[PDB]
């Protein structure tokens, strides 16, 4: 197996949100067969970020999804070559983000090149006013079409004061070579900001993910 029980992560995200250009770099560790990973993120350009950091965390690797034996693992099968994804994040107040990620591998380390762009967030909405607490845990529905793996999920950010703020994810995952294509399945996701400094210039981010059938 090309994917070791413990793997290092290195990443660079670049983009803009409502025009504000930013650059974020990260390094971390993950356990691909356990479907967990922890990442240390640093804002390198654009600090202090003027928008909610939570909109970014989904963009920071489904190789860190734990797959049972009877569901082919699209993501692990794609290595050493790797895979990429394109994702749209449509928020209920018409803010919209588009992100892409190219995932490669060298030695015992995964590398992500992430682009992240967002626009039309209302100036007094919960994103630009940083009123979001965290993402509710969610279930992504995975299915194959046009020869690649798609994922849809309706997401929700909890708000200061007790509300929720919805977002629809649509993602296309593309292996760099041909692999066994799975039947439709689901992926249970949980993310958690473990720690951060005052302006979120330093953030430690954790994610768990595990695949299963609907039943």
């Amino acid at each position: 197996s090309v994917i070791k029980p413990e793997m290092k992560i290195k990443l660079r995200m670049e983009g803009a949100v409502n025009g504000h250009k930013f650059v974020i770099e990260g390094e971390g560790i993950g356990k691909p067969y356990e479907g967990t990973q922890t990442l240390d993120l640093t804002v390198e350009e654009g600090a202090p970020l003027p928008f909610s950091y939570d909109i970014l965390t989904p963009a920071f690797n489904r190789a860190f999804t734990k797959y049972p034996e009877d569901i082919p693992d699209y993501f692990k099968q794609a290595f050493p070559e790797g895979y990429s994804w394109e994702r749209s994040m449509t928020y209920e107040d018409q803010g919209i983000c588009i992100a892409t990620s190219d995932i490669t591998m060298e030695g015992d380390c995964f590398f992500y090149e992430i682009r992240f762009d967002g626009t039309n967030f209302p100036p007094n909405g919960p994103v630009m006013q940083k009123k979001t607490l965290k993402w509710e845990p969610s279930t992504e529905k995975m299915y194959v079409e046009d020869g690649v793996l798609k994922g849809d999920v309706e997401m929700a950010l909890l708000l200061e004061g007790g509300g929720h703020y919805r977002c629809d994810f649509k993602t296309t995952y593309k292996a760099k070579k041909d692999v066994r294509l799975p039947d439709a399945h689901e992926v249970d996701h949980r993310t958690e900001i473990l720690s951060h400094d005052k302006d979120y210039n330093k953030v430690r981010l954790y994610e768990h993910a595990e695949a299963r059938y609907s039943g």
